[PDB]
Formats: C-alpha cells, sequence, structure tokens
C-alpha cells in the first residue's frame, strides 16, 4: 500500500463492495399495476422486449397473488410494508412496498423495493 | 408525508447508485482473471464462476489486442492509466455515448506488479 | 455535467460519489454492559464534542433516554430501532437503531449504537 | 443469532464508509470556492457557510504555493492530475500515513475551464 497505484486500486476494490453490497432492485408501479420506471439492476437481473411500461403480475404469474396483495395493501392502508421464500425470477428476498402520494393526497404509485439476501 | 419521503430517499439511493457502477476485474500477469464484480458479470455471457483463472486475451479475442497493449503499458511504465475506449470492438456492452478505461497496477510485497485492475465506466452525453 | 469532456465525467463521478457517501453517513459506536464506548465511527467523533468513556456520562441531557433503549436491547435479546428522544446527541429527526452482542457463551455483553440524520 | 448479522453489518458498512471518505472542493479559476464537502468542513477549523465566495488561497495560506501550482496546471494544460500531496504543510491535518491530491479540471459548454474539482484522499502504510 506504499505505492499510490496500490491504493488506487484498493478504493476501487472498496467502491466496488460498497456498490455491490447495497445494490437492489427498484420500480414504481402506477394503482392499475403497470411500471413507470424501473432500476437498470430489475432489468438486468431477472427474467420481454424491457420491463418499462407493462405489467408486474403478469411479468412475474409465479408470485401475482402475493404482489397483488402487497400492492393492494399499500394503496388501502397507506402506509409502507416490509416482508420477509423467492419472490421473483432473479437465503431469500425481502421487499418493500411504498404509497406515492399526489399533490391533492391521493395514492396513484407504490414503489416497490426487492433486496437480495 | 413520511411516505414520498422514503419514497423519494429510495429512488435517490438506486439513481446514484445506477450513476457510479462499474464493471472492474483483476488480471495476473499471464491476464489469468483472478476477481471479477457483480456488473462486470452481468454485461458478458459469461459468469464469474466460468471465468476465475481464464486468460481475458482468450476470453475476449476480438479485444485482446487493445487490451493487451493497454495491460502492457501498466506492466512496462509501472503505473496507473485512465482513457476513453480507442478501439471500435468494446469489451462490453453499454445498456451518443462512451466507455473510459482504467488500468491500475499493483505492486507485490517484492515490488513487483503481479496483478493489474481494470475499470470500465459508461458515460452518457 | 457537459460530460462530453473526460475530466467533467471524472468531476461528475466524483461528486456522485460525494453525494453518495454524505447521504449514507451514520455514527456508530459500541457499549459494554458497564456503558463504557469500545468503538466508535470516525464520524461519531467527528460530529460530538471519546474511546473509553461512559456513554451516559457524555451525554447528560440523554443519559435517562439512552440507558433505557441500551437496557432493552440487552433484556429483549433483540434490536430497538425507534426515534420520541427529546432531553438526542448533538424538526430535523435523528433515528436510533440498538442492537446486541451474543458472546461465545451466549450472553449479551455489548450492543451496538447507531444513529442517523434526516433533512 | 440474527442479532450479531446486523452488528457486522453495520461495523462492515461504517467501515466502509470511513475509509471511501475523502475531501472535496470545487473553485473557480480565480481561486474562489463555489462548493465543498461536509467532509471538508469537518476536517478544517473553517465551516462550509464562510468558505463559500472566498479564495483557497488566502484561506489555506500556508498552502497557497503549492495549490495555486497544482491548480494552474490543470488550467493550462488543460487536463486532471493525481499525485501524494508533496509539500510539507498539508491542507488536511490527518504505522505511517499520508495524503494523495486530485485535481480535476471543469470545462463549460463554450470549452473553457471555468472551475477545477480538488479531492484530498487518505492512506495509510505498515
Amino acid at each position: 500500500l506504499y505505492f499510490q497505484s496500490n491504493a488506487m486500486a484498493k478504493s476501487r476494490l472498496l467502491l466496488s463492495e460498497l456498490l455491490d453490497q447495497l445494490s437492489f432492485a427498484l420500480c414504481i408501479v402506477r394503482n392499475d399495476y403497470v411500471i413507470v420506471k424501473v432500476n437498470e439492476y430489475f432489468e438486468s437481473r431477472v427474467i420481454g422486449e424491457t420491463m418499462q411500461g407493462k405489467n408486474i403480475l403478469e411479468l412475474f404469474p409465479e408470485s401475482a397473488d402475493y404482489l397483488k396483495r402487497k400492492i393492494d395493501t399499500a394503496l388501502v392502508i397507506e402506509s409502507s410494508s416490509f416482508s420477509s421464500e423467492q419472490k421473483p425470477h432473479l437465503m431469500y428476498q425481502n421487499l418493500e412496498v411504498i404509497p406515492i402520494h399526489s399533490e391533492d393526497g391521493t395514492i396513484e404509485h407504490v414503489c416497490l423495493c426487492v433486496y437480495d439476501v
């Protein structure tokens, strides 16, 4: 580590570890279950043409029951959820669902985050 | 209220990680791959498992010429180098834009370069 | 952010890294049953005016709240993510996280403390 | 138990951020400070509010000579530079350790270099 090159490498390595640790899947779903926004991370690590602008329940029917509920919950109770095996075609995965309030106060969107464990 | 706060937070975090992500690979003197990061794995047809202990020149022959010169430069002048990617066959896909390549020598206890570190970055203009 | 020149890209890259670290930055120390501090963040030390001191002796106004939260974790043997604090450590909220540390035997000799900021 | 998984996790993260953190400062081409890290503030006598709209060369006079040569290099050769901090008085106050300095020019739409970025990195040997 006496050479500046080594220091440089260390940094790059550490940043790579930090980034790979915080890496998570993210998309935003409209209240008709369509995706208005997604991670390069989600798109590059799961399951046609592109995820942007289509149905989540139809993209992952293997967990469409589980998903509908977790989304439906958010927009009705209007709060975040946090769930505990595997819930996507990517020990397991954790899911987080945040409702997004419009300026009037109505939810028309939820944020979906899946974390690898 | 607190919901948009959480949402905006996850959104921001996500957007920084997407913009800071880069490919990283470590190779021996013989151009044998010893380490690779998740971003690298996901942008080549190969898994990191098969790539372990393979020669990067052999694994990517369309970029071998360019890559060898770049690695060899770092081995001989004994210092890191940073530049955009000169040669038309890119090692990695992009997903007008371009790619920077960084090459960093790793010195042994004795002083000699025994590994070198490659990082590829993606820029959109 | 006129990223056509390569120097501009590097500067963007650094500013972004800086932004991320600012975001993730938090205060961490580790105390034992004595309430003595045996480990602490550079972040923590650079943000309050430390190793070997008593966490309660250091922050007098908060001492009441701090003891509770520490002693909770070790009795439940589980974690305590919480906000509530009035008299916390140097509105703009500060969330607190306490995590027990099971020693080789199984009994808890330490807890981790984490304080976070929010805009 | 699960408790140790969380602790080690926070410790890991915490030690990663300690090692990746660096001081960052943007200066106009007349040496006037435009933007600065929280991490930079914490390690100088000044605070961010006070520093903004002031000349770096005036704020750290014992370092001005070295800093001007570094910033001017960027300004004239139109390129970034990276080296250890070579002058005896270090800008920032942090088993021997040493500091690295990176100067990066920033081009305007026109082409002209109107700001430069400064980043000070801390290394630790042995």
